[PDB]
């Protein structure tokens, strides 16, 4: 059987692979090579002692987390909310190593980067993504329908906004504030990712509709600037903040919507790692991880056969 996992991220400590997905506590699984898979941790044995005040009818799933590594620690945020809604919150827990085997490996929380408040904000706190740029900032992106996709910086701990604050939009789709600010509305994008390479950073989203079997649109636009904080140009040339995405993958036939993804260089090579729905199993969510090229107009391309030929294994 193929791994199943939903909001992929990855990442990598001496000779071993992460895998985290949206799942109880966090799903954590490890490889030594990518493909082969043994489950490895929960980040949260139950839940986080906080996450039924943000959400009360939360099921003990978090959503949507990031790996990040920083001063040598593991910075592993998530995402608590509710379907529909945007009661939610992005918290963070730090570990001194992902090996559970070690003594040294514990997960403490660090409670609530970001929380949205229906009829206050136009955004839900979910789908953490970190970057850092060339001035030793480093910035969260994160959102999902409502009002779009959001940046802010982070404080020295990385574990709250910098103060005073500092925000971007980074994309969007139409939504006029005549709308019952409690509804996800008509915006079907989320899940930001950016990826530095060479002078530009990138910007992933996914636009369309996940979860829905065989009436599942979702698919990955991409967009690129030269600063963290935008804009976010499509290849017409088109902001990402007024609907511009150029179009990376999409489903066909065997693979009815994909997305969600996160992009890694590791060892000179690049990587985009994703979910997408298989046709054939009842429409569960699979890992793949496609390799990511780059074309002479600093634009990435992957090869959408690869959503076949990558086979990942449960073990
Ligand atoms: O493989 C590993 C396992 O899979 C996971 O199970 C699958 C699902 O993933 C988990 O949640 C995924 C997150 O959900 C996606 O959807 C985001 C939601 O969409 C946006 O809202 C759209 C809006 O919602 C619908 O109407 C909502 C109605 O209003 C509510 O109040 C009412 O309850 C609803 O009926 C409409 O379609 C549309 O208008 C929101 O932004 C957001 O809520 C995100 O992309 C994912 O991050 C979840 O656990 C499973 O459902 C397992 O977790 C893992 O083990
Ligand atoms: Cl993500």
């Amino acid at each position: 059987k193929q791994v199943d996992v939903h909001d992929p991220v990855m990442t990598r400590e001496g000779a071993t692979w992460y895998l985290f997905s949206t799942g109880p506590g966090i799903t954590i699984y490890s490889s030594k090579d990518r493909v082969n898979w043994r489950y490895s941790d929960r980040a949260f044995a139950t839940e986080p002692t906080w996450a039924k005040r943000v959400s009360p009818s939360f099921d003990g799933h978090l959503w949507a987390p990031d790996i990040y590594q920083h001063k040598g620690l593991f910075y592993l945020y998530y995402s608590v909310s509710a379907f529909g809604k945007n009661t939610s919150a992005i918290g963070v827990t730090v570990n001194k190593t992902l090996n559970p085997a070690s003594p040294d490996y514990r997960w403490e929380d660090k409670g609530i980067v970001i929380e949205s408040v229906p009829q206050r904000d136009l955004w839900n706190a979910i789908a953490p993504a970190i970057i850092a740029d060339d001035h030793g900032q480093v910035w969260m992106s994160f959102g999902s329908f409502w009002g779009g996709l959001k940046l802010f910086k982070l404080n020295d701990d990385l574990t709250r906004p910098a103060e005073p604050q500092e925000w971007h939009s980074i994309a969007k789709l139409e939504r006029s504030v005549l709308m019952d600010d409690s509804q996800a509305g008509s915006a079907q994008i989320e899940a930001p990712f950016i990826l530095r390479k060479g002078d530009y950073y990138y910007l992933f989203a996914s636009w369309g509709l996940c979860c829905r079997k065989g009436d599942s649109t979702y698919h990955l636009v991409v967009g690129r600037s030269k600063q963290v904080t935008g804009p976010y140009l499509d290849k017409t040339g088109r902001d990402m903040n007024q609907g511009g995405g150029s179009l990376l993958i999409k489903g066909n036939k065997r693979w009815v919507g994909l997305g969600h993804n996160s992009a890694y260089t590791w060892d000179g090579k690049d990587y985009l790692v994703l979910h997408a729905y298989e046709a054939a199993d009842n429409y569960l969510q699979k890992l793949k991880i496609l390799n990511l090229h780059w074309d002479g107009e600093g634009w990435p391309q992957v090869d959408e056969k690869e959503l076949d030929s990558y086979i990942s294994q449960r073990l």
